[PDB]
């Protein structure tokens, strides 16, 4: 179950939660055609929101990518959006919801994956990669929420400390926990993790070779935007991993940004058991339609928010 009783309180709070139907996509990491037994990539979108009566309290969007090899899965979990509304005074600490929900999504293994041109059975060996960027945004998910009376907007260093604390609490025992703050000197980065014995400076991806063959291109990710540029300018053949991260630090989004940071955690060789857990699943089009409706709601206006929620409850 996603959230403990002390938070839902038998219907005082309600959840929206749904996944897309698992969909094959091209690998977000460039695979040379040379490769012997290239993986299939399956992507699942997860959307979560917490409701209080008919108002949205917070939202979380997470993309899961399964790189399916013959004997194992490389499973990337990418936090796409995390935001609060702030129309009402804060009753629960946001981290005590985001933490458990994100852990639920990381560990979820009930996907109904169709065969590549009955359902496919996944290898039991999974290698987990959790990828989070931290960037202080006023309204990542909820348009016009930034000037709601009870929206607490963290500055970049405070937001990073918050994410490190959440992520540390749901990756206990993982093989590594990496923090990079592009453009920051190493001792400034080390200060954020000095109390976290399992964390180190750097990143989780392959360290050598071409950047595009090591670093996943996630949608709406500051790292991804630079990768996109490298690819569209067809410099994918020259840009190394080390040079990519060096130049990432000078992008406008980082150099003009407020402590824009990159977190990655890995757990290697986890044996998992595939277990059905019936949740609402929707087509990509239904998912996008929901997100497009969300984009048009004035989240400073309780009427529009209530209407959006009742329309979702309706169907």
């Amino acid at each position: 179950a996603m959230l403990p009783p002390d938070i839902l309180q038998n219907g005082e709070f309600e959840t929206i939660y749904f996944q897309t139907n698992p969909t094959y996509i091209k690998s977000p990491i460039h695979i040379p055609k040379s490769t012997i037994g290239k993986p299939d990539t399956v992507k699942i979108r997860h959307f979560f929101a917490l409701l209080h009566q008919d108002l949205v309290v917070l939202g979380l969007e997470v993309f899961v990518y399964l790189q399916i090899y013959s004997d194992f899965v490389e499973k990337y979990v990418y936090v796409s959006k995390c935001d609060t509304v702030g129309l009402e005074k804060s009753t629960i600490k946001i981290g005590k919801v985001i933490g458990p929900v994100l852990q639920y999504i990381i560990n979820y293994n009930g996907y109904k994956i169709k065969m590549k041109n009955e359902y496919r059975t996944l290898p039991k060996t999974q290698n987990l990669r959790l990828c989070v960027f931290t960037k202080p945004a006023k309204e990542a998910l909820f348009p016009n929420s930034a000037k709601n009376p009870y929206k607490n907007l963290l500055n970049g260093q405070s937001l990073l400390r918050w994410w490190i604390s959440i992520i540390d609490s749901i990756t206990k025992g993982w093989n590594n926990h990496k923090l990079m703050i592009p453009g920051a000197d190493k001792y400034a980065t080390r200060k954020f993790i000095e109390k976290y014995s399992d964390w180190s400076e750097g990143h989780i991806f392959k360290k050598d070779g071409l950047a595009v063959q090591a670093i996943p291109l996630f949608p709406d990710d500051p790292k991804g935007r630079f990768l996109e540029l490298v690819i569209v300018e067809c410099r994918y053949g020259k840009m190394t991993v080390s040079r990519f991260y060096q130049e990432l630090a000078y992008r406008q989004e980082f150099l003009l940004g407020d402590c824009v940071s990159l977190i990655g955690c890995c757990k290697e060789n986890l044996e998992v058991t595939y277990h059905d857990d019936l949740v609402s699943t929707v087509t990509i089009s239904e998912y996008k339609e929901f997100m497009n409706l969300l984009k048009l709601v004035d989240f400073s206006d309780r009427v529009e928010v209530s209407n959006f929620v009742s329309n979702y409850r309706k169907s």
